[PDB]
């Protein structure tokens, strides 16, 4: 129609710009589960002088921090953080923040209750990502293979961010490739020679990181015999 309002609709859907749930403060105070997959309340808050005050409330009550409800300020004009780490109330589940700096008050009120929460747990799904256990954003090191001329899978990973000892080590399900390891350095990117791999030893090729942490070890399934019966 003439009114194209519904494409414009649609456009507007796309831009999904966000940032709206204020009042005479500056709330943005809204409910988001954290990558870590928690409960994470943020409203913000550009004054606090004398009065200003914020007022946690949950289920009609006026609650306050402590070990169920974590909140912190920092009073950078008023930046209210504040942190749930799960649910495990009496499964009850809706905070009020009401918020006044001097003479000037806003309301601000969040959800999650068993039945509700579930429904943000989907859209925390995108958050939920928690296989990670670890890298999360960004990782460190990568494997990468290439055969080489002489038919052979050049095994090499590449490193990043870390200062321990050495890098990584290849590994293939708790098959150690045991080559030099600190006695010629091998400092950097460390390239191996498949040469020729086999459908019996196939598989997958593991890196190992093991630092000033635990370990770390992610790898692909590597499969090259399958090609070189090709060649």
């Amino acid at each position: 129609g003439s009114h194209m309002e519904e494409e414009m609709k649609r456009l507007l859907a796309l831009s999904q710009e966000h940032k709206f749930p204020t009042v005479p403060t500056k709330s943005e105070l809204a409910v988001e589960i954290l990558e870590k997959g928690q409960v994470r309340f943020w409203m913000q808050a550009e004054k606090l002088s004398s009065n200003a005050k914020v007022s946690y409330i949950f289920n009609e009550k006026e609650i306050f921090e402590g070990p169920k409800y974590k909140m912190h300020i920092d009073r950078n004009t008023g930046i209210i953080e504040m942190f749930m780490e799960k649910l495990q109330d009496e499964d009850e589940g809706t905070y009020t923040f009401q918020i006044q700096d001097g003479k000037a008050t806003g309301h601000s009120t969040l959800v999650l209750i068993g039945d509700v929460y579930k429904k943000l747990q989907k859209e925390a799904e995108f958050q939920r990502q928690e296989w990670i256990r670890k890298q999360g954003p960004h990782f460190a090191e990568y494997l990468s293979w290439e055969v080489t001329g002489e038919s052979n899978v050049l095994l090499k990973c590449k490193v990043a961010n870390i200062k321990k000892e050495t890098h990584i080590v290849w590994y293939k399900d708790e098959r150690e490739i045991s080559v030099d390891e600190k006695h010629d350095f091998k400092d950097g990117i460390c390239t191996l020679l498949i040469t020729e791999f086999s459908k019996k030893d196939a598989g997958f090729y593991e890196v190992i990181l093991k630092d000033d942490r635990g370990k770390d070890k992610s790898r692909l399934k590597l499969v090259d015999e399958a090609f070189q019966d090709l060649m």
